[PDB]
């Protein structure tokens, strides 16, 4: 009778009591283990799945190889989160706003992208009246008509709603005008961003931790900066919408992992850049001493108008002569010899010139400019190894007991069940929670 | 007759200029743009612009693309050797 | 000419070599998008 | 023999480290293959 889904009517009670009943295993002072069962609290049913996943992933092993300490240190945060979220469940439309964080973020990004493509394509707006693309209007019509239907065929409605939005925009780009359309979309984006900020403050509950806490957090100031940026973009210049594209690295995780390779080990990268600059300085010194007259660069002058010569000397002062090497030597693919004047074989210093060019090329372009790159591949290797190790740990061993997948073999406990009911990591949280709420009597 | 055309009149064409003649060139965008004299008020800013473009794009991103491919070779070889051992 | 594309299907080493770029193609595409974003910003500065 | 090698290579370990489940899931395909191939053995030049 204990198995749910009973054929005889009246199995609602058994299921309802099975849902609120948990079970753990603890130890005593005398190293004796005891099996414990008692009902879960009412407050613990308010935990969100996103918090479950965040706690499941961000927890890290300690020195001895136990996630128990860090898991316990996060219990207070989860308790406060549930206490605050219960109020939100029994609260007005603020809950409706807080439930749609993903929707607001998606609309904000799909706005910013489409309202930056227009700026990139059509600026400046000197000619917009009467079919901005005068020769392409015939080419515009069929493309705009054929864009919508193709997406919606093998795909649900929301992308069709996006296509309808695109149709509504394109029927107004040349009729109403492109600049009023951009102003309307900018105002829309500011409205959506302020709604998203309000929703984020509502969901996070930053107000309970004080002013200093809600101004010292990275994410809130992060979201406020692009509210300010959208305000400036609508009020100062349409080019400020370009900075909004930097949210792409935050929205995606693979981009964050890719970028983290260059900055996880950025100190050797910076020091290698400094070493390259030192080498460039030494070569500039040698060139200033010996080949000062060989530093002749071709240059074209601006239209004189207000007010012939074609070559200027660039090693007159040692700073300018360093700038020459640092600009035209590193960028050129064949060392500094590509930009410097090429001598004849009759020169007294022709052999020294060839030695100088080859030595510069081999020490800088071959060695240092590529030793910089080698570090990046090293950090990819390190990051992949770390990620695979974490994945193996989570998918093989147990969160609390720490026993690996094989030890639970043959024994009538299928590991995959050893964790489902016996050593479940969330029953421990529920039982810790109820201790903090039940009276001591 | 004329030999030079302006390519930053409209911002789309001026993006196309960088995306075509900047990425393909081995030394950043400074190879294709006109090279100024040292007497320009913005000569130092011009050098800063060229070096910054080169270092952020050609050195960093265009090679961070390639690093991923070698990472996937390492991953694939490890997987294949593991299967063969099993 | 399009018939030469059967070479990757006939051989296995070519398939394994090509599979490296597409097994993890999402970060490659996103890095290309990042490069395009940087190019856009530099074009804006140059236009200004 | 080609089916033998394909089953030997394409089978992959499960979460617990056992190829038994996937090997069993391919049994029906092999049975149907043998049933259909017996007809081909006793068939005209289509077998050639
Ligand atoms: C010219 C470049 C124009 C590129 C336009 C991108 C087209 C939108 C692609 C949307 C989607 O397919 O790609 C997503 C990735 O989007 C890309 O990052 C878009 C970046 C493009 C930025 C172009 C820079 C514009 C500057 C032009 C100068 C991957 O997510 P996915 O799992 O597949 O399912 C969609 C789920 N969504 C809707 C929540 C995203
Ligand atoms: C990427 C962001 C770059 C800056 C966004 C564009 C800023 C632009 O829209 O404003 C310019 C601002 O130019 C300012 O002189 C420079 C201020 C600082 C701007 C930073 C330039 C980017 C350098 C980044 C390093 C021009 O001002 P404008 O809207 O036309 O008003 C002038 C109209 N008048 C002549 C009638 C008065
Ligand atoms: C106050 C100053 C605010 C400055 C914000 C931008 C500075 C970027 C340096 C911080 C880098 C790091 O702290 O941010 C990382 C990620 O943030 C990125 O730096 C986004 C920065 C976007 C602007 C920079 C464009 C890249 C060039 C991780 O922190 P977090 O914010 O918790 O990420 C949340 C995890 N998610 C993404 C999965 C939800
Ligand atoms: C191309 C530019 C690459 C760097 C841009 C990075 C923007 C934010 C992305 C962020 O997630 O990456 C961090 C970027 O942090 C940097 O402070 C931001 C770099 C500022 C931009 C550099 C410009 C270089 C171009 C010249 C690097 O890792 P970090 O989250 O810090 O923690 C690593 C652990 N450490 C500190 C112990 C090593
Ligand atoms: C090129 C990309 C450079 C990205 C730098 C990423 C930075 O955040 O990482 C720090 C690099 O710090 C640098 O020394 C100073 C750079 C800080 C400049 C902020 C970003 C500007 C990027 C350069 C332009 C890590 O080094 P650091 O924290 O020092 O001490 C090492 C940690 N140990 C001691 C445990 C090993
Ligand atoms: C990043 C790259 C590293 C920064 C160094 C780049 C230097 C830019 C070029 C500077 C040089 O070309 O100008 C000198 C300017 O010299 C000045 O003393 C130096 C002041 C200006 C240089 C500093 C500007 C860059 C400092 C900021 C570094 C980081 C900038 C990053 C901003 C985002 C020459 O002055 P000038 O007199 O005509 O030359 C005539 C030579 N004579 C006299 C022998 C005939
Ligand atoms: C892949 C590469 C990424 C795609 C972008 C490449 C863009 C091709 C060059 C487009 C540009 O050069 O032409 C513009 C054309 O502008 C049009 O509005 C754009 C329509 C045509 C551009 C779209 C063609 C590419 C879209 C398809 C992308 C993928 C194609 C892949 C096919 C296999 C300029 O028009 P025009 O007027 O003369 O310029 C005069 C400037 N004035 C007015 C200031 C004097
Ligand atoms: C990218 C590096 C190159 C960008 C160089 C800035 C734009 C070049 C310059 O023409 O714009 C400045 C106009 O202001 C800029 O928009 C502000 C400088 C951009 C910020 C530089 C780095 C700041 C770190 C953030 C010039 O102002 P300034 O040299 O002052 O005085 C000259 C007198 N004027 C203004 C009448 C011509
Ligand atoms: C209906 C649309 C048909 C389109 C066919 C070509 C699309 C290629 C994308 C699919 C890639 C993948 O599915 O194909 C791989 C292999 O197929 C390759 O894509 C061949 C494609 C050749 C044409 C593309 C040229 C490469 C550019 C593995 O599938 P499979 O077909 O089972 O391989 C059999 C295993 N063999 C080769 C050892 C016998
Ligand atoms: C150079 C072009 C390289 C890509 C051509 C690939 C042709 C078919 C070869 C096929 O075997 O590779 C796949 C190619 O699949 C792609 O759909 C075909 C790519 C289309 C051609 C890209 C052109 C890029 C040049 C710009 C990549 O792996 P896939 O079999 O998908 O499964 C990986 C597992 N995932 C999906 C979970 C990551
Ligand atoms: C450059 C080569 C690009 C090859 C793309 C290979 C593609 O098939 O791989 C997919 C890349 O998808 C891209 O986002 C969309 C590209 C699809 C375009 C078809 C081939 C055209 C190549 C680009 C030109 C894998 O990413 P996705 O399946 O999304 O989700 C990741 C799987 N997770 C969630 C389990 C981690
Ligand atoms: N100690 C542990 N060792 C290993 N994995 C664990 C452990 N505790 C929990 N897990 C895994 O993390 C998941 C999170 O537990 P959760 O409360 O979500 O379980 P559930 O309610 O039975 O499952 P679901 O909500 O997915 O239907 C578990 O289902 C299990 O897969
Ligand atoms: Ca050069
Ligand atoms: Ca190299
Ligand atoms: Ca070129
Ligand atoms: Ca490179
Ligand atoms: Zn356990």
């Amino acid at each position: 009778m204990l198995k749910p889904g009973g054929q005889v009517d009246g199995d609602e009670a058994l299921e309802f009591y099975a849902k609120h009943t948990a079970q753990i295993e603890i130890v005593r002072l005398d190293r004796t283990m005891e099996q414990i069962v008692f009902p879960v609290p009412s407050i613990c049913e308010f935990l969100t799945k996103e918090s479950k996943l965040r706690i499941y992933y961000t927890t890290e092993r300690d020195e001895q190889g136990s996630k128990i300490n860090d898991f316990f240190l996060r219990s207070e945060d989860l308790f406060n989160e549930m206490n605050w979220q219960k109020k939100l469940r029994a609260q007005p439309v603020l809950y409706w706003c807080a439930r749609n964080m993903s929707f607001w973020s998606s609309i904000s990004f799909n706005l910013a992208v489409l309202m930056n493509l227009l700026v990139a394509f059509f600026y400046p707006f000197k000619g917009v009246r009467g079919g901005t693309l005068e020769p392409h209007w015939s080419g515009l019509l069929w493309t705009a008509m054929l864009i919508s239907l193709a997406i919606v065929i093998a795909l649900p409605k929301p992308h069709g709603i996006r296509a309808l939005i695109a149709s509504t925009i394109l029927r107004l780009i040349f009729s109403v005008g492109l600049q009023p359309t951009l102003f309307l979309l900018g105002a829309f984006n500011v409205c959506n961003k302020i709604i998203f900020l309000m929703s984020f403050v509502g969901n996070c509950g930053t107000f309970t931790r004080g002013y200093r806490a809600m101004v010292l957090d990275v994410e809130f100031l992060y979201h406020l900066l692009y509210l300010l940026i959208c305000a400036m973009g609508l009020f100062v210049h349409e080019f400020f919408y370009s900075l909004l594209l930097f949210d792409l690295v935050y929205r995606e995780e693979t981009l964050l992992n890719v970028i983290k390779s260059v900055t996880r080990n950025g100190r050797p990268i910076i020091l290698t850049a400094a070493l390259a600059l030192i080498l460039v300085y030494l070569f500039s010194i040698v060139g200033y001493l010996f080949f000062k007259d060989d530093f002749i660069l071709e240059v074209d002058r601006l239209p004189n108008e207000t007010a012939e010569q074609d070559k200027e000397h660039t090693c007159e002062t040692l700073l300018m002569c360093i700038v020459t090497v640092l600009s035209h030597g590193l960028r050129s693919g064949g060392g500094v010899g590509d930009v410097l004047r090429k001598p004849s074989k009759e020169e007294p210093l022709f052999a020294a010139r060839v030695i100088y060019d080859l030595l510069f090329f081999f020490m800088v372009i071959i060695i240092v400019l590529n030793l910089i790159f080698g570090v990046i591949i090293d950090t990819f290797a390190d990051l992949r190894s770390e990620k695979q190790k974490k994945e193996e740990i989570l998918k093989t061993t147990c969160f609390i007991c720490g026993l690996e997948r094989d030890k639970f073999d043959n024994k009538t406990v299928t590991f995959e069940e050893h964790i489902k009911e016996e050593h479940n990591m969330w029953h421990y949280l529920c039982f810790i929670v109820l201790v903090k709420v039940k009276d001591s009597t």
